[PDB]
Formats: structure tokens, C-alpha cells, sequence
């Protein structure tokens, strides 16, 4: 009959998320194991962690307090957008609340943050045709890009299925990590395009029945929300590290830890909901870790206690204070809808992930038990979840520092003189992260095979050795 049916009950999630960890929700996952987790993100704008929490936090509670029901509009991106700029010098002079008319926003893009459906999807916006958006291989400026071509000139949309192709094949070409292709934003009808964006969003919203149905709507919208670039700076972090948050706790979903939120511009909606579901994922192996107090490891990064002490004395948030002492039922229903949302999250490329999550020796034997070779050896294609693509899962087990991972795919006899998209083999990486163990391992195996030499030369993308790596260990 009567109830407190709660406006976001995804809160409980934010509530459970550990103060110390608290900054992983806007730090890329990235940055963690070179950049001592949130140092280099903090240094970089400081403060502007501070207002990334206080804004999520504070337009949280004001939905939560609020009698109407949750709807999205250009108010409250504003809003997000004011907060996430309110002590950061390098936001301050470039109007915070306030969306641009005339002013020119473009960055690069590379193959890694990129697919092929996703350009598909880009190229067929019509917001970006008609409001004179620019996209194509060209070389950075002083006063912007220089394009050599711009697709969304005379675009002809029969064509932009064998373009999207083609597209990807030049940026791949270029290299994985390298830019080549650049974007210049709309320089018109903004006010007018953030409109439209907002009410597909509340009308198709209302059409979709299942979490899953849901969750492709939330995505569609915020990557619209990232390619109509409204703001002069901080749209990753006003709409995806914030905005998108709200939609995915109103649906009683934890709010999101991504490796790489940088994605939502040339991917398309169906990967982003899988991108999404991931970030989902870590979040709740942060909350899940902490309370078995089980130290965490996860994107290759193990913080000192020098680092927590820093992070609690640096945190400043009222609002974060305010959800940490909410009344917080049983969790049952949510924990229940969680796991059904990620329950997708396994079948697709399993040893990737184990080389990423799983540290147990025990369950890893278990898992690579009766795999053939073609799926140890196996490389992600575009599409997938960035950290993923042109990867093994020797690859990922090196570079995520898992050696009960790396041990097993030895004994499994995993080729591990094969290339990622950007020429790097294992050993590169095993350099690249100075790890001597995993390396000696690496070595102890290409020193058993006949092609030794040719596999220790091995080039990549910038005609560097993994000992080239290796000798530069230490800038
Ligand atoms: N202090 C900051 C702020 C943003 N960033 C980068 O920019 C992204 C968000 O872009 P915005 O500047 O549009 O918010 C982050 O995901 C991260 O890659 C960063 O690396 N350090």
C-alpha cells in the first residue's frame, strides 16, 4: 500500500563504495598502476576530484529529496557540469554551468578508442551533418586540427557502412595508440541539439521494459550527450563519470568503474552496454574486496598506506560525508539485479578476464583445463571493451602483474611471441612494467624455443625492442 519507494536505490552502492577507494570512480582505471593511482589524475587539475564526487553526491541527493519522479533535462546537466568546475583553476575560465555557441572543441581519436559499428553509428548522427561537425585524418595545430578529408562533407549514407570500414582500417593503420584522425564539434544549434538529446532520452526511457533494454537507452543518449561536445571542457566527466551514474542507481545499479570511459565517442551503443556492465563489475569487486578486507590489486595498482593517508587528509566532500551516514533494508532484490545484469559479463572471452580478475591458483588451473590452443592464444577484436582489443591473455596476465596466470598459461604452453595491435609482445610489457620475475619466466621459455633470437627482436609500433623498454625503465 504506502512505501518509501527511493528515487535512486543504486545509493546503497555509493554508500557501500570504501572512502578510502572512493577516488577510483573518477580516476581511469588506466592511470592506477603508473600514475600511483589518483596523484597523477589530482595533479594534473587540482581539486577537481573534490568536485567530481561533490557534484555526483550533491545532485544525488537533491533527486533523492525531490517528490517528482526523475527526469533528465538541461538544467540539471548544467548543474553537473557548474559543480564539476567549482575550485579547478583549469575550468574557471572556461564558464562553468554554461554550454558553448560559437566556440571550436575538437580533440583526436585513436583506433583503441574506437570500432568500426561505433563510427557506423557516428557518421549517422544527423545532429553532426546538419551543425557542421568535422571528422577525419588530418594533423594536430596550434589553433586546432588540420584536416586532410572531413567525411560529414557532401556524406553520403550508403556509404557510411564501407566508410566506417575503411575509417578504422586508417586509424588502425596509423597505429592502436597513435592519432591520426581528429574531431571539431558542432559550432551551432548546441542549446538547440542538447534539447532533442534530452527528450529522446525521457521518451525512449519510458519505452524500455527490461534493465537490459534500459541500460542500451542510458548508453545511446550519454554517448550522444560526448559527440555533441556542449561544453568548452569537463564533458567525460559531467556526462559520464556523473550523469550517467544517476540513470544506472535509479535503476538500482551500482554506479560505474571504468578502465576506460574514453569510449564514448566511436563505439556504439550495444558495446558501450557491455563497456558499462564491466565498470559495474568493478565497482562491486571493490566493494565485495574491502569488505572480505582483501587488499586490492585490480589494474595493476597496490597503494601505500603513505597514498590512503594522503587521500583521506586531501577528501573533501559534504555531500559524500552525507551519503556515507545514509539509513541503509535488505539488499537482496539489488544484489540480486546486479548479478543478473553482469551475469553476460562471462561468457565472452573468459581467460581475458581471469588474467584480470582471478588470483587463485586452484580456480585459474580450473579455468584453463580443456581450453584449446586457438582460445589460449586468442586476440580480442575491435569492438570489445578497449583494454581487451588486439590482446592475449598472456598479454593482460603480464600487464595486470598475475602470475599464478602467467604460470599456468607457461604450462599451457600459450605463444607468448605474439603481437598486440601496437607490436608488443609479453616481453614488452613485462619491460615496460619492470617486473623481473615475469620477465625471467618469459625468457626462460623463448630461450627454449628455436626462434629465440628472432622473438627477443622483436619490434613493435615504434621500432623498440622489449630491452629497448627494458634499459629505459626508470625516466
Ligand atoms: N584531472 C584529470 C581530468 C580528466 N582527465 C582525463 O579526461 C577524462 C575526462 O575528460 P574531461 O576533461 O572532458 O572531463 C578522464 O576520463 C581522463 O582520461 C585526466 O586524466 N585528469
Amino acid at each position: 500500500g504506502v512505501k518509501i519507494m527511493p528515487n535512486l536505490p543504486g545509493l546503497y552502492f555509493l554508500q557501500a563504495y570504501p572512502s578510502e577507494e572512493i577516488w577510483r570512480l573518477f580516476v581511469d582505471g588506466r592511470f592506477w598502476s603508473k600514475e600511483n593511482g589518483w596523484r597523477g589524475y589530482e595533479s594534473r587539475e587540482p581539486g577537481c576530484l573534490n568536485a567530481a564526487l561533490e557534484s555526483l553526491c550533491s545532485i544525488a541527493l537533491q533527486v533523492e529529496k525531490s517528490g517528482e519522479e526523475f527526469e533528465l533535462s538541461v538544467d540539471l546537466i548544467k548543474r553537473i557540469h557548474k559543480k564539476c568546475g567549482k575550485k579547478v583553476e583549469e575550468l574557471q575560465e572556461k564558464n562553468p554551468g554554461e554550454l558553448r555557441t560559437d566556440e571550436p572543441v575538437s580533440f583526436g581519436i585513436p583506433a583503441g578508442r574506437a570500432s568500426i559499428k561505433g563510427i557506423e553509428e557516428f557518421l549517422s548522427l544527423v545532429f553532426l551533418t546538419e551543425g557542421g561537425a568535422e571528422f577525419g585524418p588530418g594533423k594536430a595545430g596550434p589553433f586546432g586540427p588540420r584536416f586532410d578529408k572531413n567525411y560529414f562533407k557532401n556524406l553520403n549514407p550508403e556509404q557510411i557502412p564501407d566508410l566506417a570500414k575503411q575509417i578504422y582500417f586508417d586509424m588502425c593503420k596509423y597505429g592502436h595508440s597513435n592519432t591520426n584522425h581528429f574531431y571539431l564539434a558542432v559550432m551551432k544549434n548546441v542549446d538547440v541539439y542538447l534539447e532533442k538529446i534530452t527528450q529522446s532520452y525521457n521518451k525512449e526511457i519510458k519505452t524500455a521494459e527490461t534493465l537490459d533494454e534500459k541500460l542500451k537507452i542510458i548508453v545511446k543518449h550519454i554517448r550522444m550527450y560526448e559527440v555533441l561536445h556542449p561544453f568548452r571542457d569537463a564533458n567525460g566527466r559531467t556526462f559520464v563519470n556523473n550523469l550517467l551514474n544517476i540513470p544506472l542507481m535509479q535503476q538500482g545499479l551500482p554506479p560505474a568503474t571504468f578502465y576506460e570511459p574514453n569510449v564514448f565517442d566511436l563505439y556504439s551503443a550495444e558495446e558501450l552496454v557491455v563497456v558499462v556492465k564491466e565498470a559495474i563489475f568493478n565497482t562491486v569487486e571493490i566493494i565485495e574486496q574491502s569488505k572480505r578486507k582483501t587488499p586490492i590489486t585490480l589494474y595493476g595498482y597496490h597503494s601505500s598506506l603513505e597514498e590512503q593517508t594522503k587521500f583521506r587528509d586531501m577528501l573533501d566532500s559534504p555531500s559524500y560525508e552525507k551519503i556515507k551516514h545514509m539509513d541503509f533494508l535488505n539488499p537482496e532484490k539489488l544484489h540480486l539485479k546486479t548479478q543478473k545484469c553482469l551475469s553476460s559479463l562471462n561468457e565472452q572471452y573468459p581467460l581475458h578476464r581471469g588474467a584480470i580478475y582471478l588470483s587463485d591458483p586452484g580456480e585459474i588451473k580450473l579455468l584453463l583445463s580443456n581450453r584449446n590452443e586457438s582460445q589460449i592464444n586468442q586476440q580480442i577484436e575491435q569492438g570489445a571493451p578497449p583494454i581487451y582489443v588486439g590482446k592475449t591473455p598472456a598479454h593482460l596476465a603480464v600487464i595486470s602483474g598475475n602470475m599464478a596466470m602467467l604460470d599456468e598459461l607457461i604450462a599451457k604452453k600459450a605463444d607468448l611471441s605474439l603481437q598486440d595491435y601496437d607490436g608488443k609482445t609479453a616481453l614488452h610489457y613485462a619491460a615496460e612494467c619492470g617486473n623481473m620475475q615475469i620477465m625471467g619466466k618469459i625468457l626462460k621459455v623463448v630461450l627454449s624455443q628455436e626462434d629465440a633470437i628472432k622473438v627477443l627482436n622483436i619490434k613493435d609500433n615504434h621500432g623498440k625492442t622489449a630491452f629497448h623498454y627494458a634499459a629505459e625503465f626508470g625516466t
